[PDB]
């Protein structure tokens, strides 16, 4: 059975997966995505270092391929991340003038979002903006522009494509007792009260064995920020225990504003941490017990 | 052991593999390439649709990543294909004016080769130029320019980077009686007699089970064209039988002008025909029997 069909039958929007051109032309990835998943994301083809490697020199061939494939095959598209320190080319980090950096950030956002206007359901606008202690991460945008870079990014994104859901994304939001989880909730509440158009919080979830249970309490906490949506992004789980995966799916089901889940690839050998075998399909493209456990859970 | 070190000890230049950025950051590909292979090729990041998706406007982020990684890790680099019909954006195929298409083709060749001047050992300049019956394939270049497009392409490439070895590449050159094999020999001899700088023939070798034996006769026939070099390119073998792979390696060893072999990826799940398990490593990144058979053949 298709986990995307089953999660839609329980009132959610999608079960999705990250992919890109050379996955779709190799292995069994295209066949599995067509049958079992409802939304694709670019693994890497939309990141800043892939799309604007030097100023004004936009590289769209890879992202175009993915968007086309998804439209032909009737899949939803999510994309990101527009502003994220980790995938930033050096030409951006070396800018020290505030007005320049604001315009460079705006141009990057507007150019990417305009190109795909109306085709992208969800955009990750700002990523990994918090330190582990809950303070704001001192990336180039915070250092040069200040804390208004976040309002500016979201305002710019809303103007570029008013149809898209705009998300802030972070990782290590997997425990309700962790300071970072509480901090992002408090800051998003205050940004939204001031009119910043943040539609969603996306939890980048790279879990160790046994950490699924904690998400049952972390996800409701993220939802308490009052955004229209929350989601689970680029999920994988070391060891791929059915218990961990089922717990994450049940957290999604329990939180009414959680629209769906995106796993971080199809088959284990194509994972960034392949030795931990953390995905739902094995190296022979066979479903693993965690896939069947999700199916069972969604049927009941 | 490393098959690249062992083939070097037998007097050849390399045992290589096709890869690209997202392979180097996932699975065990980087570790295996570092240990076992001596030359990397771009799986897709140098093709025309990836590098010049609109006229005069280039996308080099993916190719730059590969070239940098290879230099950092002491690997040789091969690249291609500059002029192929199968990877051509629609804007090129629509051109109907001979001078315009010549200029477009020359600009494509010169821009890519200049960017990496001196860094690339082998360039595939023209690919898949022949029909199965041995006549020239009627692609946009033949239809608009005529059969001079091949001389022009090679002369332009030689001027752009004199260091590089320049190859023509085709598939189904695997049997010595097949018409395409003799046809490429006939034409390459003619072109070289006219001073066209074709340094090599690359045989793009996608074999079915049992076809390795015929390569022992086909590869020397290709070498009879008199090019300085021949190579085996983008090799895979349905079923990955040790007998097939050993026969291909021995054909390389038997042909003095054959400089090396490149396989079409590391592990079976990342093959374009994964259900035929045609590569040297399995879905858990373990060497397969064919890998060990090549090791022993090269030591004996």
């Amino acid at each position: 059975q298709s986990i995307d069909q089953l999660i839609k039958a329980r009132g959610k929007v999608y079960f999705g997966v990250a992919t890109d051109q050379n996955r779709l032309t190799t292995g069994k990835n295209a066949a599995i995505i067509k049958a079992d998943f409802g939304m694709v994301w670019p693994e890497n083809s939309m990141q800043w270092d892939a799309t604007e490697p030097s100023q004004g020199n936009f590289n769209f061939a890879g992202a175009d391929y993915l968007v086309n494939w998804a439209q032909q095959n009737g899949k939803l598209i999510g994309a990101g991340c527009l502003v994220w320190h980790s995938h930033l080319p050096s030409w951006v980090s070396s800018i020290t003038d505030k007005n320049t950096l604001i315009n460079v950030m705006k141009n990057h956002i507007t150019t990417l979002m305009t190109r795909y206007k109306g085709k992208i359901r969800t955009w990750d606008v700002v990523g990994e903006a918090f330190n582990e202690d809950g303070s704001l991460r001192q990336n180039v945008f915070l250092n040069v522009i200040g804390e208004d870079y976040i309002p500016i990014a979201f305002q710019t994104a809303r103007a570029a494509d008013p149809n898209a859901k705009l998300y802030i994304m972070d990782y290590n939001l997997d425990s309700a007792s962790y300071p970072k989880t509480q901090a992002i909730v408090n800051r998003v509440k205050q940004w939204r009260a001031a009119g910043v158009p943040i539609d969603g919080i996306g939890s980048q979830m790279h879990l160790s064995a046994g950490q699924g249970a904690g998400v049952l309490q972390a996800l409701p906490l993220l939802a308490s920020a009052g955004t229209p949506e929350v989601s689970i992004l680029m999920l994988d789980v070391a060891g791929a225990s059915p218990t961990d995966y089922v717990n994450v799916v049940n957290a999604c089901l329990n939180v009414q504003s959680c629209v769906g889940i995106t796993v971080f690839g199809v088959a284990d050998p194509d994972s960034w941490r392949a030795s931990s075998t953390p995905l739902l399909f094995d190296g022979n493209f066979n479903p693993k017990p965690a896939y069947n456990a999700i199916v069972q859970n969604l049927q009941q």
